[PDB]
This record gives structure tokens, C-alpha cells and sequence, in this order.
């Protein structure tokens, strides 16, 4: 292989509102968008009409659909989902050649799910069954995709961020290759950082830079409670202390400029006039990862064309405005679009190791480019991964 042309292009989306490949479910097969989220692990769907959804799974539709006649209730922070679990034949027309029966939970209510605009009309949870609900025993998709296929136990994102219109928010693209590396999507070395535990897609950090200043932290705090690379976060999300400390240095280095609170809160945009955006005040943010060799790291390193996202005001096109895309976590770090826009991010479960190569396709300028460099190497390097207190919950669940 090394090269996987079909399936190079086939994601697309609105900036900040998420990544989507195209799927169909049923016999003969529905289209549906789906949005692409190495942050959960069901594969959920539009079932029923809804203010936001053009269309959705309409399972009477399908002769090959069958009920598991058991319900499924997903709660969080800015909403709810909930619907019907059952199995039906799924493909990615622009993925592999395959078909496969996989478990769906037909949405038939939710609250702050969909997204007006957003086009997708359901959710592709790629991360492991530890996470799925209602619980670990519903297969998750790209689950029942290697175990009923020859299609190897990896995958790939290269996401690409951001214009043409001022009434519409700007559409991305990007490529998700399932089953390999296309060597056309990065360039230079591809690092690989374990995956420390099958759950989210779970890595460590060892060290945060910015513009070359060690946050000088204990490592531990960079990964309270977790530290995990999802697709279906927007945000580089960081943990109370680290956010503060970040922000505090992302402001000094661009202290030239006075910009409003509601700015660092992610919650007003800042602009220039066009083309004249001064990215050179704002600082270079790097995050070392634990290397696959114990004392070894390597880091990642993001711009300002990463954290500060273009969005086109109605009132003042002819500006150039941003919002600050870093913001804080009571849940650990999320490495999100911020991170993953920089970088071809390949998902190795086969060897539990996730890749990060610089992406063919980021957004940079001529000063300066997203970077992946090493190895770095650490004498004696002290443990930085979060034991997160075991609850009687947790503890009384048995796994056979
Ligand atoms: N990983 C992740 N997936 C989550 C929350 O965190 C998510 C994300 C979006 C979403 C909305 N706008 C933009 C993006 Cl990128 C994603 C919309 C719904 C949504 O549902 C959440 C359901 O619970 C699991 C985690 C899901
Ligand atoms: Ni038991």
C-alpha cells in the first residue's frame, strides 16, 4: 500500500462544528454524514425528523435492519441523546471496499445534539468499548469492522482547517484513511506515542512549552485527570492550571496588543483588517509526548493559525477576525482540532501507539511551520500519568 487515493478527500465539515465522512446504513443503503469522533465510542444516528436534520435512518426502510429491542440513554454536559439500539449493514462509499454489520443507536431524541448547520445527522464514536454505552458489551463500529473483515486494526485522520462567504461559517476538509498511512498526507518523521489505556485514545504529556518557555510543572498536572487526541472536540482543551499558566504566557509574548477578557474566555473575536493579521506576536505552543523508548519524548508543536480560528463576521468582512481556541478542562486535556490540524494523527490500535507526522496540508506561514521533532531524552523521567481515584461504581463493575 502507501498510498489509499479513494479515500483521500472524503471528509468535510464547517469550521468548528466538526468532521464528517459520509456513510450509509441499510439495505438498499441510505446516505447519511457522520460525524468522525475518536472521543466516543457509539455509533448513533438521526432516526426520527428533527429541526436540524434534513434527513435521518429511517429503519423500515431497511430489509436487513434488525431491533436489539434495548434502549440506550447518553447524558452530558451540553445535552442528551437517547434511542433504540439495534444492528444493520453499514459502508463508507469513500472508504473501504467492505460492508459490515454493525450495532446503531437510532436517535429518536436528543437535546443540544445536532447543530444547526453542521450537516451531520449522526456520530461515528471510533475510540474502544470500554467507553460505549450503555455499557462495554455494544461492539463499536471500527470493532465490527476488523473482526468481520480483512481491513487492518489501524486508521488515519489528516484534518484541514481554514474566505468566500461572510453568511456561512468556512467549510474544512481532510482525509480518513482506514486500514493505513498515505504517505502523501504528511511529511518528515512520523512519531508514535502509546496509547496508555484502551478507553479514549489516551497519551501522555511530559512537558508544555510556550514559545519555548517550560511551563516547569509538575507533568503530572498536564494530564489530570487524562490527556486524549479526539476529532470530535474543536478546542485545544487544558486542565484549570495548565490553562492559566498557558494563557498567561500567550499573553505576555503578545502583550503588544491589549485584547478584551472575553477574548482569553474564547467568547468574543479579535480582528484586523485583511491580510494583515500580526501572527509573529503570538507565541509557538509545544507538547512533548512520551516516546514509545521509557526516557524518550518527542514534541508537537503548534501556531497561532492552529488556536486562533478564522471566523467571518457579517458586520465587518473586510476584517480578519479570531477567536482563541484554547480553553479549560475539568476533564483533562483534549488534544482537538487545534492539535490535530496541524498533523497527520494515525490511530495504530494493532500496536497501541498513536502517530503524529507534520500534516501536508496545515495552515502555516513562511516564518513558521507545526513541527514534529525528537527525540528528546530525559534522565531518570518521573511517571506523568493521572491514577484517577477508583469510585464503589467503578470497582463493583465485573469484566469477564
Ligand atoms: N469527543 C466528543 N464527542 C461528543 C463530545 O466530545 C460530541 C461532540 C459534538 C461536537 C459538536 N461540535 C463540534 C465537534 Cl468537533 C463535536 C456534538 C455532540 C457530541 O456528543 C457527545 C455525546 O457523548 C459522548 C461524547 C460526544
Ligand atoms: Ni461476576
Amino acid at each position: 500500500r502507501g498510498s489509499f487515493v479513494e479515500m483521500v478527500d472524503n471528509l468535510r465539515g464547517k469550521s468548528g462544528q466538526g468532521y464528517y465522512v459520509e456513510m450509509t446504513v441499510g439495505s438498499p443503503p441510505q446516505t447519511l454524514n457522520i460525524l468522525v469522533d475518536t472521543g466516543s465510542s457509539n455509533f448513533a444516528v438521526g432516526a426520527a425528523p428533527h429541526p436540524f436534520l434534513h434527513r435521518y435512518y429511517q429503519r423500515q426502510l431497511s430489509s436487513t435492519y434488525r431491533d436489539l429491542r434495548k434502549g440506550v440513554y447518553v447524558p452530558y454536559t451540553q445535552g442528551k441523546w437517547e434511542g433504540e439500539l439495534g444492528t444493520d449493514l453499514v459502508s463508507i462509499p469513500h472508504g473501504p471496499n467492505v460492508t459490515v454489520r454493525a450495532n446503531i443507536a437510532a436517535i429518536t431524541e436528543s437535546d443540544k445534539f445536532f447543530i444547526n448547520g453542521s450537516n451531520w445527522e449522526g456520530i461515528l464514536g471510533l475510540a474502544y468499548a470500554e467507553i460505549a454505552r450503555p455499557d462495554d458489551s455494544l461492539e463499536p463500529f471500527f470493532d465490527s469492522l476488523v473482526k468481520q473483515t480483512h481491513v487492518p486494526n489501524l486508521f488515519s485522520l489528516q484534518l484541514c482547517g481554514a474566505l468566500n462567504q461572510s453568511e456561512v461559517l468556512a467549510s474544512v476538509g481532510g482525509s480518513m484513511i482506514i486500514g493505513g498511512i498515505d504517505h502523501s498526507l504528511y511529511t518528515g518523521s512520523l512519531w508514535y506515542t502509546p496509547i496508555r489505556r484502551e478507553w479514549y485514545y489516551e497519551v501522555i504529556i511530559v512537558r508544555v512549552e510556550i514559545n519555548g518557555q517550560d511551563l516547569k510543572m509538575d507533568c503530572k498536572e498536564y494530564n489530570y485527570d487524562k490527556s486524549i487526541v479526539d476529532s470530535g472536540t474543536t478546542n485545544l482543551r487544558l486542565p484549570k492550571k495548565v490553562f492559566e499558566a498557558a494563557v498567561k504566557s500567550i499573553k505576555a509574548a503578545s502583550s503588544t496588543e491589549k485584547f478584551p477578557d472575553g477574548f482569553w474566555l474564547g467568547e468574543q473575536l479579535v480582528c484586523w483588517q485583511a491580510g494583515t493579521t500580526p501572527w509573529n506576536i503570538f507565541p509557538v505552543i509545544s507538547l512533548y509526548l512520551m516516546g514509545e523508548v521509557t526516557n524518550q519524548s518527542f514534541r508537537i508543536t503548534i501556531l497561532p493559525q492552529q488556536y486562533l480560528r478564522p471566523v467571518e463576521d457579517v458586520a465587518t468582512s473586510q476584517d480578519d477576525c479570531y477567536k482563541f481556541a484554547i480553553s479549560q478542562s475539568s476533564t483533562g486535556t483534549v488534544m482537538g482540532a487545534v492539535i490535530m490540524e496541524g498533523f497527520y494523527v494515525v490511530f495504530d490500535r494493532a500496536r497501541k501507539r498513536i502517530g503524529f507526522a507534520v500534516s501536508a496540508c496545515h495552515v502555516h506561514d513562511e516564518f513558521r511551520t507545526a513541527a514534529v521533532e525528537g527525540p528528546f531524552v530525559t534522565l531518570d523521567m518521573e511517571d506523568c500519568g493521572y491514577n484517577i481515584p477508583q469510585t464503589d461504581e467503578s470497582r463493583s463493575h465485573h469484566h469477564h
